[PDB]
C-alpha cells in the first residue's frame, strides 16, 4: 500500500521541505523514494544535499458502468479502478457529458454496474452541471441530492491550482470512499497558461508529475482517474491504460472508438447523448 | 464575494506596484491569486522577485429576456446573468441590434423577464444609436430618457483602452446596480490594433486577460457579460458558456442556432429585427 | 471636445518628435493617448523611450442634402456630419459627381438641407471641376463665386502627400467653419503608389491612419466626411458608418443601394446625373 510522506519527516527531512514535496506533489515515502535527484532538486529551495538526504532517508522507509451498454460491452463491462482511462476527442463529442455521467454512475450499487463510491470533478473549463448530475441521478432512481452531496467540485484556474487540488483530494479521499476523480479539460490548462515554445518542458514536466500522481492515487485509494483531452501527446501513452478516440456522428450521436488497450481490444461502439444519460444508440 | 486588491498593498507590495497591477486587470486578491507567475513578470515593469512577492502575499488572503420569445424559449428564458454569452455569426446579421435591444430589456422587471439592473455599453465600432435604445424603451414601455440615464456609454479606441475602460466599470458596477455588460466589436480591436502575424500571441494574450477580466467582473456583480464575435477563436470556447451562431434569412429576418452549451441544447429558432425591437418572426 | 497636441509638448516631449507626429497626422492629446505603443514606434525618428514617454505624459493630460430627394429620403434627411460615409461602386457610377454636388449644397442653409458650412475637395484623379460646382450653385440659386470662394481645393499626388494635407486641413478648418471633407478617388494612391505584395500592410497602415484622422476631424469639426472607393478595405467597414452600393442604370441614371447601416435600412433609391446636379431619377 501507501507510505504517506508524513513518516519521511521522522527520518529528520525538516518538515518544511516536506511540506514543500507535499505541495509538489509527494504524498508518500514511496513517492519520494523512486524518482532521481533532479525531481526533488528541481523544487524551489531545495538543493542537491536536501534531495540525497531525502532519497537516502526515503530507501531506509520503503467497473463502474458508462450506461450505455454498447460501451459497457466495448470496454468489457466498464471502467477499470485503479487505473487511469483518458478520452481523447473533438469538441462538442460528449466528453463533459459522459464526465457528468459517470460522477453519477459511480454511486451506484456494484451489482448495477457502479463503485459504490463518491465522485470528485475537478473542472477548468466551467462546464460544471449539477443539473446534469440530477439528470442522471434520476435516471438510474438515485437521490439528485445525494449525487450532488457526494460529489465535491471545484475549478482550476491554473496548472498549478490543477495540482495543489490533488493535495486536498488525497487527503479527504482517506476518510470517504470514492469511486471516481473528474478532471476535465485536463489538458486546457497547459495550453492556455504555458502557451510559448521555450516553457513547453515546464508544462510537459508539470503534466508529467501530474500523471503521476494520478496513477499514485488510482493505486493508493483504489478510485477511477478520469482525465478529458481536446484534440484540436505520446506522453499520456504510458500513462494511460485505455485511449478512446472519441468523433462526431451527425445530429446527437457520437462514435466511440478504443485505439490502445493492452487488455481491450482495439474496438467501435456507437452511443448518444441523451437528456437523462450517456446511453447506447438507438437509430 | 469579492476581495479588492487594495488589501494586497497592506501586505507590504508597494503601492506602484498595486497600481501597475490594477492597469494591468487585477482588481481582487483573487484575482493575483490563481495565476502563475508569468502573468505578473509579463506586466511592464515588475521583475520576477515582485511578482513572487504579490504572489506570497496574495495566497495568505485567498434571466434577462432577449424579447424574442422564440429566443427566450431557445435560451430556456434568456441569458444567464454572471457569465459569457457569445454570438458569432457573419456580419449584418443583426448582433449591434440585439445588443441594443438587451440594453434596454435588460432593465425590465425580473417577471417580465429583465434583471431591473441597469445597462452598460462599451463600443468599439461606432455603431451604438440610443435611438435605437429609445424604440425598444418605447416597445416594453421603458422611458427612453430613464434608459438612455441608465446607460452608460463609451468607445474603445483600442485594446488596451478596451481594458483600461475594465478598470472605470468595476469601481462605477459597485456604486450602483447593473444587469448587463455589452461589448460590441469585441474581437475587432485585436484585428485593427494587432494586424501583424509576429504580434499575433500578444493579441491572444491580451484577449486572454480581457476575458478572464470579464469572467471576474461577471462573478463579482452577477451581471450578464455580452461579447460580439466577427466571423469572417478557440480559446473563447472555455470561457464562453453558450455559443450562438447567426445567419441570414433574407429581408430582415434572421436565423439563429445554439453552437454549444453544456446545458443548453443545441437548436434553432426564428426571429425578426423589427423597428422597435429584436423580436419574434411574423411571416 | 480636442485637446490638441500643442499641450503635450509643455509636457516635456521634445518639440522634434511633437512635429513628427503631426506629420504622421496625430494633432491632439486625445490622439496620442488612445493608441498602442506601435504607433508611435512606426513613425520614423522615434525611439521606444520616446514613445514611451509620450504615452506616460499624454495620459496624465487625458443632415446636408443630397440634392437628391429620394436618396435623402434613403439616408432619412441626409449625411449626418460628424460622422464618416462611405460609398463604394464602380467607375463611372456618379461618386464624383456626387461630391461635386455636395460640394455646393454644403454652403446650403440648414433649413434647406445645407450646413452652412465651406467645402473641402481632396483631389487624387484629376476629375475636380469648378464647372460643376457652378452648375450646382446656380441650381440651388447659389452665388458661383462664393461657392468657389468656399471650396478649398487640392490635388494629392501620393499617399504621403494624401495624408499630409490633413495636416494643413486640421488648422485651417479651426479658422473658418466647414462642413464637408471631400477625398476622391481615396484609395486609388494605396494602389497605384503601393503596387507591390510585402508593402500591402504598409498602405494598410496608412490607410488606417488616414482614416483614424478621419474620424478624430469629423468629431473635432462636426463635419461630414466623405471618401470615394473604386470598385474594379474591411478595416473601413467598422469605421464607416453609412456604406452605399453605386451601380449604374443604362443611361445616366444610377441605382444607389445601402449595404449597411445600423440605422438605415437595406434599401435602394434610384437617382439621376443632370447637368445642374445630383438629382432625383425623373422617367
Amino acid at each position: 500500500g501507501p507510505q504517506p510522506i508524513s513518516r519521511l519527516e521522522q527520518c529528520g527531512i525538516n518538515a518544511n521541505d516536506v511540506k514543500k514535496l507535499e505541495e509538489a506533489g509527494f504524498h508518500t515515502v514511496e513517492a519520494v523514494a523512486y524518482a532521481p535527484k533532479k525531481e526533488l532538486i528541481n523544487i524551489k529551495g531545495i538543493s542537491e544535499a536536501k534531495a540525497d538526504k531525502i532519497l537516502a532517508e526515503a530507501a531506509k522507509l520503503v467497473q463502474i458502468t458508462t450506461g450505455s451498454k454498447e460501451l459497457d460491452k466495448l470496454l468489457q463491462g466498464g471502467i477499470e479502478t485503479g487505473s487511469i482511462t483518458e478520452m481523447f476527442g473533438e469538441f462538442r463529442t460528449g466528453k463533459t457529458q459522459i464526465c457528468h455521467t459517470l460522477a453519477v454512475t459511480c454511486q451506484l450499487p456494484i451489482d448495477r454496474g457502479g463503485g459504490e463510491g463518491k465522485a470528485m470533478y475537478i473542472d477548468t473549463e466551467g462546464t460544471f452541471r449539477p443539473e446534469r448530475l440530477l439528470a442522471v441521478a434520476e435516471r438510474y432512481g438515485l437521490s439528485g441530492s445525494d449525487v450532488l452531496d457526494n460529489v465535491a467540485y471545484a475549478r482550476a484556474f491554473n496548472t498549478d491550482h490543477q495540482t495543489q487540488l490533488l493535495y486536498q483530494a488525497s487527503a479527504m479521499m482517506v476518510e470517504s470512499r470514492y469511486a471516481l476523480l473528474i478532471v476535465d479539460s485536463a489538458t486546457a490548462l497547459y495550453r492556455t497558461d504555458y502557451s510559448g515554445r521555450g516553457e513547453l518542458s515546464a508544462r510537459q514536466m508539470h503534466l508529467a508529475r501530474f500523471l503521476r500522481m494520478l496513477l499514485r492515487l488510482a493505486d493508493e485509494f483504489g478510485v477511477a482517474v478520469v482525465i478529458t483531452n481536446q484534440v484540436v501527446g505520446n506522453i499520456i501513452a504510458h500513462a494511460s491504460t485505455t485511449r478512446l478516440y472519441l468523433r462526431k456522428g451527425r445530429g446527437e450521436t457520437r462514435i466511440c472508438k478504443i485505439y490502445d488497450s493492452p487488455c481491450l481490444p482495439e474496438a467501435e461502439a456507437m452511443f448518444a447523448i441523451n437528456a437523462d444519460g450517456v446511453g447506447d444508440a438507438k437509430d
